[PDB]
């Protein structure tokens, strides 16, 4: 058969990071992906989404200054932005292929299961390897209710030839809200059906409520405390059944979307046939991101049950660590800096570090600064109605435990709270800092 | 009075409000409405107007790529929008001053009303241009008060305001000229970066005239003819309005400084480490009015305020300390800098590593269809910390502050590389720049 130094399942951010890193320290590298090389982020995730959001920002901005110095609000041309998006998606796989060829990396284009501890079924073949890496990331949750198969994926949303006239999103996290915001701004009826009491349960609700507000003003119907129990095909539309505490509601839309959590993409690998430990949260890893059982097996990114948030940069960070323990031997212990996250709605919400309740749960002595500040210059000049913050400061050290933002540019500003946390910067050293002005960053000293 | 303050600017307001809260008697005077250059005739009103232009600019980068129509700026309606900001501010300063037992006065020897300690916070004024016809040239405040936009505009200058205003006017549909005396525009800034703003500014339909001294302005009908001499010719330039964009001397030359023995230069009131005058020790200065190590920025005016306020309140216990002072040119694309230029870090004999790159191909420049994206970082080799960073492209006005925090925190290069940033964002390009 073929022996390999490293064999990697999936050429995503974690797969690319290890493949490139190991191949340039001389090792023989075999990588396989069932889909074109790139990963969820580059082809069907963050990048394509952010491109699309581009044109909506133009529309949103023109709308905000209407009759305040702008007369015509542009309508988004759905056709042209998909093509623009596509030029980014189409270029990335050949770009990762070009690099794999220039690095002595064997490209395989087939799915992968374990046959044994150190062997894999790649199409027909039977590739053994010295160290094997699981970097499969996560997949859409299979909806286990009558009609579940009618619910299109996130990938399908980003590949729409035409924008449907109405869209329902089954979910209550970041994807449901980002895709609702895009759909509505491009001129469709949108509904969001979420099973929980609170949308974006993970985020500080004193921030989330302002996003719910903006989301209603946009013409997006938020349905809470509802389990979808069916999807039926009524002509070329869909009739969605939802059950709440007593009553039953039906909802019609030209397209229904699966916006649920994403389980780790590890359940079809025949893990058990290789003695590899796993949970419902993904591949079980130790402090070296080495499997807790089979020590030839490493995992990184969404496919690993780590303390890492399911974020592109985390997948890279975990990538550098796995590749290091492979190339040199188990020396490096994974260390997480702050993990800032963004919901790419307009207005954006951003969060880094602990929530109020999380910091109390950990018995930290805290100070809380929450403030709605829509009347601050930065919100008023851009005519953005929702601007609010919540900062969590440790009373003992006078450092930041966490920051939670909604308003203009929070996706950027959240990174200054990230750096303040990582550098253990005292609250008074941020207050007396000089920022460029007028800028959103320059409001940070007023948030403390 | 305990404290008497000349000018309710950012420095004036800061010292006034700070002293008044500790139980001191406070007297302040301006001459114009209370607020200062930034709030009423500077940064604030300028940023409001730039908003409308960002819409037009953005709806045009994505022209044919998801946007079909490019909106025209309504000069009247954004003036009105700008004016609502400016008009509501001075009554808001009264409400603060009155709610703290501060005496408001609205008029222009050693300590002559007399008071125990006196503060000079007069800020800066437009340079009086002293050539035949200099008076025709309107102030930058007048640009921000224009009822109507002229059809052509000429800017005498090579600094941030000349370019910021040229960008606005061009985007609003006007033929625009910059006449600069110097060899290079924006001389203080890294030229490896400035050259990219030059490129974009010409692509905008702006004529940049270099190495030219303006010798006259002549007013024929509702036009003006500007005369300009180089090493060769005396080229002439015609425009419905000419603007004074030349540099702002400190606003102290008409206060009769010599009548109080108070040290000054042409660069402003001479101050010590306490921001107390090097001669008269009853006199403190803050802002554009002080010849301090502080750049002429709003936040510097505030920082200098809090030091003067503290030395006055408890006695001379605090020596002014400057953090990194990031500055921005609010053109599109924006230009940003903080800390040392390459040549300045060499002048202080730092052993330096320099990272430059033009990166208009990177995802963040490419997805926004911004052609100009470049950076230049200056790293001290010994400590592996950032001495300076210099940026042009999308969001540099926001991103430059991360370089500021990195410098203040003596953050090692490798810890910026290992940081996790929100993605996709402009901030997440920082570790690639390093
Ligand atoms: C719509 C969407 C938007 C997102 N937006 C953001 C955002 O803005 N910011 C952010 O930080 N994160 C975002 N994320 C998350 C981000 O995409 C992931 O955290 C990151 O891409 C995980 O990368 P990975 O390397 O772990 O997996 P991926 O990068 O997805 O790579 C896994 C690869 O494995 C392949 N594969 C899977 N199973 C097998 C198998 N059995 N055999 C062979 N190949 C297999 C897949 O085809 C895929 O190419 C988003 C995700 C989605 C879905
Ligand atoms: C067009 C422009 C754009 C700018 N943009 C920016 C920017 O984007 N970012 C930034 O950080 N900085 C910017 N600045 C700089 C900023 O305006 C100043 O640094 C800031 O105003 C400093 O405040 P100050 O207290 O020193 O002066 P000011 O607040 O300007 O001065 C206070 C007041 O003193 C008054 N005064 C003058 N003489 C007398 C007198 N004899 N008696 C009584 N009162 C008097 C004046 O009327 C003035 O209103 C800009 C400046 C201009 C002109």
């Amino acid at each position: 058969m073929k022996e390999y130094d490293v064999f990697i399942i999936g050429s995503g951010m974690a797969g690319m990071t290890i493949a490139n890193k190991c191949a340039s320290k001389g090792l023989t590298v075999g990588i396989t992906d069932e889909l074109p090389y790139g990963g969820t982020c580059a082809l069907r995730g963050c990048d394509p989404k952010k491109v699309i959001i581009g044109a909506t920002e133009v529309r949103d901005f023109a709308k905000r200054l209407k009759g305040s110095g702008i007369d015509t609000i542009p309508k988004v041309n759905w056709k042209d932005i998909m093509a623009f998006k596509q030029s980014f998606v189409d270029e990335m796989p050949p770009k990762v292929e070009k690099g794999y060829k220039r690095n002595g990396i064997d490209t395989f284009h087939s799915s992968a299961k374990f046959l044994s501890q150190n062997t894999l079924e790649i199409g027909n073949e039977k590739i053994k390897a010295k160290k094997i890496v699981i970097a499969s990331g996560s997949k859409p949750r299979v909806l286990e209710f009558e009609g579940g198969h009618f619910a299109k994926t996130s990938a399908d949303f980003l590949n729409l030839d035409e924008l449907p006239k109405s869209l329902l999103f089954i979910g209550g996290g970041y994807i449901a809200f980002e895709f609702a915001h895009i759909a509505a701004r491009c001129g469709a009826e949108v509904t969001i059906v979420h099973r929980g009491n609170n949308p974006l349960e993970n985020f500080e609700q004193d921030i989330v409520k302002h996003l719910v507000s903006a989301t209603k003003k946009l013409g997006v119907k938020l349905i809470l405390n509802t389990d979808v129990t069916a999807i039926e095909k009524a002509d070329k539309k869909f009739r969605v059944k939802g059950k709440s505490a007593e009553k039953t509601e039906y909802f019609e839309a030209e397209a229904v979307f699966n916006s649920a959590g994403r389980p780790p993409a590890i359940f079809d690998l025949e893990l058990e046939k290789a003695g590899i430990s796993f949970t419902k949260k993904g591949v079980s890893v130790n402090e070296h991101l080495q499997n807790t059982s089979n020590p030839i097996v490493y995992a990184a990114g969404d496919a690993a049950d780590s303390e890492g948030l399911p974020l592109t940069p985390v997948a890279v960070l975990e990538g550098h660590t796995v590749a290091s323990n492979i190339i040199k031997g188990n020396h490096k212990k994974i260390s997480y800096p702050p993990m800032p996250t963004v919901v790419f709605t307009l207005p954006t919400m951003a969060s880094v570090g602990y929530t109020e309740s999380r910091a109390r749960e950990l018995n930290y002595n805290i100070q809380v600064n929450y403030k709605e500040v829509g009347d601050w210059f930065n919100a008023k000049r851009l005519n953005v109605a929702e601007y609010a913050f919540k900062t969590i400061i440790d009373e003992e050290t006078q450092t930041i435990l966490g920051a939670h933002l909604i308003g203009p540019h929070t996706e950027e500003t959240i990174n200054l709270f990230a750096m303040a946390i990582k550098t253990k910067m005292k609250v008074n050293d941020i207050r007396t800092m000089i920022f460029s002005y007028p800028t959103l960053a320059s409001d940070i000293p007023h948030m403390l």
